[PDB]
């Protein structure tokens, strides 16, 4: 299920201005998805104290966090086709450690496309905006295989 050049080339484009500000896109992403959903905040025992969304927006561990999450996202976008190595233990700790259902990857894959239309309405296009599905669609699909391999899916 391959992007072509072209479209990690959106993709890329897109992230590269993501990293102008990495934590405050990631900071961004988690409050979406935790007042989206609400069962994903519950995951996290480091952050399931905050009731509001001003005090997410007020913790700087959240903010911190976020930038941890869009960076190691950056890490496997930059790899395109071939982000085996990256996504594994990602895969490994999510599934066994966390224990993240594939349905919260989606939420948040959800939540990225968001925040980046939020962010950036003139850059971030149909088009961009097609190749990103396509690329966290990716994600999703070769997390999901590792979860099925070790039962968590
Ligand atoms: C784009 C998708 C995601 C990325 C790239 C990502 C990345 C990471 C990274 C790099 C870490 C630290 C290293 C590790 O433990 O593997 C981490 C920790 C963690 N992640 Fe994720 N994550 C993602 C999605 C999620 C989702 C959707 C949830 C929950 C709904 C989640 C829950 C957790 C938790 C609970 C930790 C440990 C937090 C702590 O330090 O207390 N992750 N994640």
């Amino acid at each position: 299920m391959v992007l072509s050049d072209g479209e990690w080339q959106l993709v890329l484009n897109i992230w590269a201005k993501v990293e102008a500000d990495v934590a405050g896109h990631g900071q961004d992403v988690l409050i979406r998805l935790f007042k989206g959903h609400p069962e994903t905040l519950e995951k996290f025992d480091k952050f399931k104290h905050l009731k509001t969304e001003a005090e997410m927006k007020a913790s700087e561990d959240l903010k911190k966090h976020g930038n941890t999450v869009l960076t190691a996202l950056g890490g496997i976008l930059k790899k395109k086709g071939h982000h085996e190595a990256e996504l594994k233990p990602l895969a490994q700790s999510h599934a066994t450690k966390h224990k993240i259902p594939i349905k919260y990857l989606e939420f948040i894959s959800d939540a990225i496309i968001h925040v980046l239309h939020s962010r950036h309405p003139g850059d971030f296009g149909a088009d961009a905006q097609g190749a990103m599905n396509k690329a966290l669609e990716l994600f999703r699909k070769d997390i999901a295989a590792k979860y099925k391999e070790l039962g968590f899916q």
